[PDB]
């Protein structure tokens, strides 16, 4: 009767609040037109494929989602490379990946995508980053899951890819090696060599044809680009928004506590500020409530025996609207 | 004249809503007693310095802290373990991780602390877990770096804590050993032995004495202990509580709008109800705000060239009071 219509006019509040919320996150007045193009091309259904499954792992307006497939195997140059059975080289043109993202400041996140099919021994892999001439810089470490159907897998380069975008030669690239672990004893040194099982190399990853590594970027578009763990406070803001009041609270002179032997205060913070779509969450009802927050340890005593305990969520770091 | 005083009662208000964070998160109903013991003692000074400093990287109730130094060196056995010039090697009793924790569901951090000095050389290692005798599994990875003035390391080994004080032999322990790369080519394999430069050990990480390696534990305390990404939906709490009312959108049916190609609808859902202390934040104004939030890809056209971007914060999984 009541109560039912009473949450439905609710829902149909938000489905008002999206359509501003979709409209302000892409910058458009009004909603556009379908466009010139039956069933949309294969290279925007690969891209959207590409993000509706996002693996592994946040700006309020939109980013522009664009992919650039490695220069082909056996083409350009491997000359360099020949002969290593446990390692997989990947190398892109900047000339295109320039084309994708015009400055590096665009860039919010870039992460390179490959695909594994091997579904009986795990492969524990390494990324490296090319510096100068046949220099390699660790990036990150990966385990790989024994899956019988192929899964996707990404790397976050996003700061790589700005200092690609921003300088240096025209081809730069990655490098996906096995993993190997080291203990020597008594002059003798073991080897156990980790990821790669297989020699073929060809097995771990897929490296010709279609589906083969390429570079996923996330950026604002230079139309939207025009104008638009780091603490928050109402001082800096000099605005009256959802910002961050430090209260210095001392357990003797405000609370009146003794009990507490360490610490003799902290700083516990709030938020306050009111939050008003031109003007993030799009909820029924936004407050201005903690982002960041940190624990608080302190020391007391029960009875004879102290005890040393942590508070979880007793600072605020960064206050938002939601 | 008023505003100063309208902010000041606001700053007065919370400080008794702490007042009743702080008891309700230790579950006292009336602040305790100094205790029987001029300055505290150094046992639980340096547990309270070892809280104070959290380094690297959430319940609402207090969390006990224990610390439990690693068998020293040179002291039970080493004998299996010689001459390895380039791993240190950490073992700790269960007899006494089980005086701290008395059962393996109430610990919930745990993380294992050393203290590197060396200041020259970046230093790339390894941690290990020790299974069955001798056989070691891999952890997680850390880089190292050049500190002049000393400072502390810690490493999240909860879930292997847990499975230590449930079952197995009484001497379980860790393994930090130096990280190597190796790139093969051409029947010839070059191994570089990264981490650990100097052969000495004891110059990479402290082993003797006082600020030995030991193992940090924080769990709930048992008299509190009693009663007390996963997705939370209305329908499934039975409770008025704030939860997630789940709101399918159809761009066609609900919006009118026909640009969106891809996808047809989403699953846009929407935070509901309200927030009552001991019935978290403890902030003036507690809303039930989303937490966990996923993007929404979508693809759409721009006169002739379509467009595939990412909408961040559309999707609502979990929301919480604050
Ligand atoms: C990208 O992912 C989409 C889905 O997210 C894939 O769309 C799928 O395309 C196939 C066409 O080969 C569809 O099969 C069709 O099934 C209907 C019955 O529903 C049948 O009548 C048609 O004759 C056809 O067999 C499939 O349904 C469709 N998926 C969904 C969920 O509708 C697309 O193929 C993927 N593209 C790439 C390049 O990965
Ligand atoms: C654990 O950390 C605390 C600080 O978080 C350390 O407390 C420090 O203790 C020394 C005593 O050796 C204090 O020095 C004193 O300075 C005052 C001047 O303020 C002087 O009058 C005294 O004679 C003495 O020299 C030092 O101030 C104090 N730190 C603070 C911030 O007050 C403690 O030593 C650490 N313990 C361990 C085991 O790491």
């Amino acid at each position: 009767t009541s109560k039912t219509i009473d949450m439905e006019l609710v829902k149909r509040k938000r489905i008002e609040a999206i359509r501003g919320q979709i409209l302000s996150k892409l910058r458009l007045a009004s909603p556009p037109s379908q466009g010139e193009v039956g069933p949309l091309p294969e290279a925007v259904l690969a891209l959207y494929n590409s993000t509706r499954d996002r693996v592994a792992g946040a700006d309020y307006y939109a980013k522009e989602v664009t992919r650039v497939l490695m220069v082909e195997t056996h083409n350009e140059i491997y000359d360099k490379f020949k002969q290593s059975t446990h390692s997989i080289y990947m190398f892109f043109q900047t000339s295109e990946l320039r084309e994708a993202v015009p400055e590096p400041v665009l860039l919010s996140r870039a992460e390179l995508r490959l695909l594994r099919l091997k579904l009986k021994v795990e492969q524990h892999v390494e990324l490296y980053q090319k510096y100068s001439q046949n220099s390699w810089r660790y990036l990150s470490n990966r385990l790989l899951a024994p899956s019988d159907s192929p899964e996707w897998l990404s790397f976050d380069v996003t700061g790589v890819v700005r200092q690609w975008l921003s300088r240096g030669g025209e081809i730069e690239g990655f490098r996906l090696s096995a993993h190997c672990s080291c203990d020597s004893r008594d002059n003798t040194l073991q080897v156990d060599i980790n990821g790669f099982t297989t020699g073929r190399r060809g097995d771990l990853a897929t490296i010709h044809g279609m589906n083969r590594p390429f570079l996923l970027l996330m950026a604002t578009p230079l139309e939207r680009a025009q104008h638009l763990l780091d603490t928050n406070y109402c001082f800096s803001s000099t605005e009256k928004n959802c910002c961050v009041r430090q209260l210095y609270i001392d357990f003797r002179k405000d609370l009146g506590w003794k009990w507490i032997h360490e610490p003799k205060g902290y700083h516990a913070n709030f938020c306050l500020g009111p939050c008003p779509l031109a003007l993030p969450g799009a909820s029924a009802a936004p407050c201005c409530v903690p982002q960041a927050l940190e624990p608080l340890p302190i020391v007391y005593y029960v009875g004879r025996k102290p005890k040393v305990e942590q508070l979880s969520n007793m600072i605020v770091r960064s206050c938002k609207c939601s």
